[PDB]
């Protein structure tokens, strides 16, 4: 199936994505296509966010869902 | 002669079809009542997957035999 991710520059691409893949699985595709590593990556869907050793089937994430990336930066 | 064509919904379709309309007659007629695409309708029959050029009598379909329209999700 498909999803999108707005990304940190307003841009949307579209990921091919399997309904058990994880959030991990999701951003490991992000990087390959915005460059962010995913340990800098938090992804929200419908408001909430998403945790890496869940799936989208567990987040009823279905196909044209829309994720928003944002950076996660820690320390500071 | 007439089917009936039950959909997801619970909904039932009353169809009048001839013995040797070939499924995409059917799927015509049901886009004429319910406005959807031949293409995305997937029909089936005592849980049988019909294709759209053989007939209603190659299947054994019958007056009131009772179809299931199966829609392709859009995408």
């Amino acid at each position: 199936m498909q999803i999108f991710v707005k990304t940190l520059t307003g841009k949307t691409i579209t990921l091919e994505v399997e309904p058990s893949d994880t959030i991990e699985n999701v951003k490991a595709k992000i990087q390959d296509k915005e460059g962010i590593p995913p340990d800098q990556q938090r992804l929200i869907f419908a408001g909430k966010q998403l945790e890496d050793g869940r799936t989208l089937s567990d987040y009823n994430i279905q196909k044209e869902s829309t994720l928003h990336l944002v950076l996660r930066l820690r320390g500071g």
